[PDB]
């Protein structure tokens, strides 16, 4: 029996739309033209050969309106002038003199470790694919990203507004990755230089770890229910030696739960049991637990409810 | 020996002349007014009767511009006329037919857990006090705010950009605080709604325990310092099981390292030593870890380099 879930990411077109080419120097990678501006890594503008110690506020300087080369592949290819830069933390705000006249409304938002968003995956300014992600607690993607996807973006949707969320920068040795947030920060402690960093450990999602329980009993699968129960406050105190975010109760949750008359605490007593091994049982054609599927998509997925 | 260290804000005077009341119905809190927009928390469209479980979409669609009075009382007294609003998060901007004559260069960022960051409280619109806070790892703050505080500011500094990090929310159970990016997030998993939240466990901040010990050798205390190291991939599994954050070193603890000759590793075995006690010895007057002030606090008071 199939749940019902997929890896279901936003439709890309609106986004699309926004994708454009910046060349400074030796280096091209993607931005984002949003009304007179367009967004890309600071690390355009480093020479490849000194990406592991750049001095962004010295290069900034050296650079003027006339060094960045903003190109429109798709749909009406278009070059656009420059005449403003300007630095926000690992990004470069690029003013130009056009508007683009495709730009979608928007906000730009941060996103939290569990939280999902979808990609739009590009190289030389071309949209080449779409994939969606959960936020990890140690403020990583599991995405996929080659050599070129720098500026690539990550977006949440809600109603006709696009919340951007997330440019790529890089990626780690573990081969996960890591981007900036349209504030400028980095997600987590990282920094975009060349260098291996600190990786924090990652956790189970808690909340999306529920979630998913709830999608298996939606689905009719729930021998893992019983009528005991683990209290929020307990479970949370387990989590924090076991691996497992803190569990923080939404109204999206609350509706699984009245949907299914299983309370939250029985499924936190099961993720209990459940992290101490399946014992030979499957749940939606798992043996581990599933994380990566949020309160929001299996309200959606299974119940068509946003 | 006084160890030269205190907790330093900056100056408030390029804040403070920001700052307004903004009054909708019989609710009233502050707002921070920055070219042509007036920025609240959005908890003031709320009748005191229905914070609890809010319909913000609703309210926001009954509100007119005129329902909104917005006031600077510092300064020259000046009554700002709303001629548009929206919702952002837990954020109203609200669009005033003044531009501020005082605004400052300045960015929204976020501020990450470890980090320091001004605070100025305000009441009524009026400027009351400052202070600087570290955000915890669990995203609160031990503030001192009290009813009418809301929307009170906080930011950080670089050259002469105020980057704005916080505008005040709400006060917890246990006493501590929390608020909203400019992007009109929560910090943490805070929602703005008057009920009960989970509240996740708070962490001593490694990188700041660090930067308390090197202010202690440049103050001439050092009894702790040994031959011995711990490997940063060592502390960090010891930190998750002993409620320490992570450690990610910096350029700033690394200038400190220099400074003092002390090796980071060294620091790392110190913290696990002296977690199990201070053996009746004192460090800078304190018998328990004290992680309130960050690297660059140490670089900056202590050897004058910012
Ligand atoms: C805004 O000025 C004000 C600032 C508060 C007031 C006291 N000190 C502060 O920092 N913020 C609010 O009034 C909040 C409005 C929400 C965001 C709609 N509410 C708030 O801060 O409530 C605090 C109270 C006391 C501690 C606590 O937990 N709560 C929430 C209600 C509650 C739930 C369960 C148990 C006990 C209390």
């Amino acid at each position: 029996h199939h749940s019902g879930l997929v890896k279901m990411s936003h439709p890309s077109g609106d986004v699309e739309a926004c994708m454009v080419q910046v060349t400074c120097g030796s280096m091209t990678l993607n931005g984002l033209w949003l009304d007179n501006t367009v967004w890309c890594p600071r690390h355009v503008m480093c020479p490849a050969d000194q990406l592991s110690d750049p001095n962004y506020d010295a290069l900034l300087i050296s650079m003027t309106n006339h060094s960045f080369s903003v190109q429109k592949h798709i749909g009406a290819p278009a070059n656009l002038r420059v005449v403003g830069h300007a630095m926000q933390g690992t990004l470069l705000k690029l003013t130009v003199d056009v508007a683009n006249p495709s730009t979608p409304a928007y906000t730009f938002t941060t996103v939290k470790p569990g939280a999902a968003f979808s990609v739009l995956a590009c190289y030389n300014g071309r949209p080449t694919g779409t994939f969606t992600v959960v936020m990890r607690p140690n403020y990583t993607i599991k995405g996929s990203f080659l050599c070129g996807s720098c500026g690539s973006v990550g977006y949440t949707k809600e109603g006709s507004v696009i919340n951007f969320c997330y440019m790529h920068q890089m990626e780690l040795a573990n081969g996960t990755h890591t981007g900036s947030a349209f504030d400028g920060t980095m997600y987590g402690a990282f920094m975009d230089k060349q260098v291996h960093q600190v990786q924090l450990t990652d956790k189970y999602c808690s909340v999306n770890v529920v979630a998913w329980l709830y999608a298996a009993i939606l689905n009719g699968c729930a021998w893992f229910v019983k009528p005991n129960r683990t209290s929020v406050v307990s479970f949370n105190e387990w989590a924090l030696a076991n691996q497992f975010t803190e569990f923080v109760g939404t109204q999206s949750v609350d509706m699984l739960a009245v949907k299914t008359g299983v309370a939250i605490e029985q499924l936190l007593y099961a993720i209990q049991q459940l992290y101490t091994g399946f014992q030979g049982k499957q749940i939606l054609g798992s043996t581990m637990l599933e994380d990566e599927f949020t309160p929001e998509d299996v309200n959606m997925q299974i119940m068509g409810v946003v």
